């Protein structure tokens, strides 16, 4: 709706910390 990168920037990060 209002969200540019939120959703596909979300998992991003994730893999910065458990990988």
């Amino acid at each position: 709706k209002i969200f540019g990168a939120i959703w596909p920037l979300a998992l991003g990060a994730l893999k910065n910390l458990i990988k």
